[PDB]
């Protein structure tokens, strides 16, 4: 059911990153001032109670492997935007912006 959709937007990620995956500069500075940003603010914060509620639930295992992959292609696509930046970059500092909306999300993560 959700892990169905979800599987979805595990397609999507890969898909935005290999448009980007290569030091193309052009789609980067799209994608810097579309909505991206704020569509990965409200995934981070259902990433953070989804591993919370499957935590807790012992037989919650094949929907929580479905999760911990989608997150891991996110950052992937995080981390090709990050790639061929620069010190004070813009696309860089748009991540500090994001990053402090979501400093809460990804708190109880790295646990």
């Amino acid at each position: 059911n959700f892990s169905k959709a979800m599987s979805v937007a595990k397609q999507v990620f890969n898909s935005l990153t290999e448009y980007i995956q290569g030091p193309c500069t052009g789609n980067q500075q799209s994608l810097a001032h579309s909505r991206l940003w704020d569509a990965v603010v409200g995934f981070l914060h259902v990433f953070a109670h989804m591993m919370m509620k499957l935590a807790q639930d012992s037989s919650q295992i094949e929907l929580l492997k479905e999760l911990l992959d989608l997150q891991k292609d996110m950052v992937v696509m995080l981390l090709s935007l990050l790639e061929g930046n620069v010190v004070n970059g813009m696309i860089a500092r748009q991540m500090v912006d994001m990053l402090v909306e979501s400093s809460s999300n990804v708190e109880m993560i790295l646990k």
